[PDB]
């Protein structure tokens, strides 16, 4: 489609995963404060998942002057 139109719930659980982590916790470790839906649980790691990675690549990037 791709109407992935993903309820509004899973939408929230998505954006929480990608928030700043300034205390460095690991997607793991932030799913086990609360205890979440498994499809919340499963959309909060593939969100914080990209995002940490994401971040990561662009500060590789940015050391390198590659970027910012």
């Amino acid at each position: 489609d791709k109407v992935g139109k993903y309820p509004k719930e899973l939408r929230k659980c998505c954006e929480d995963g990608m928030r700043e982590n300034p205390m460095r916790f690991s997607c793991q470790r932030r799913t086990r404060f609360i205890s979440l839906g498994e499809a919340c649980k499963k959309v909060f790691l593939d969100c914080c998942n990209y995002i940490t990675e994401l971040r990561r690549q662009h500060a590789r990037a940015s050391h390198l002057g590659l970027a910012r």
